[PDB]
């Protein structure tokens, strides 16, 4: 992890296939840990395990603080 005198299309690929990948899964996880929670409000299915409870519990929290932060930032400024 030292400098790098490439071209921006490094970062123009990883931002394009590994951060592209970071948004669409963050999406699908939040959306499918929504619906979870609903679902144990009401159906009352089997008690999910601690697993689940806590991936979800991390991924919520973890979400929403980003959101948080980017949310206040982006009426200050997106450019350094």
């Amino acid at each position: 992890g030292n400098g790098s005198t490439i071209t921006f299309d490094e970062l123009q690929g990883l931002v394009n296939s590994t951060v592209t990948q970071a948004i669409l899964f963050g999406v699908r996880s939040g959306a499918a840990a929504l619906t979870l929670i609903v679902v144990w409000i009401t159906s009352r299915s089997r008690k999910t395990p601690i697993f689940i409870i806590n991936q979800v519990s991390l991924f919520l929290i973890i979400l929403h603080s980003a959101l948080y932060f980017k949310y206040l930032l982006s009426n200050y400024s997106s450019v350094t």
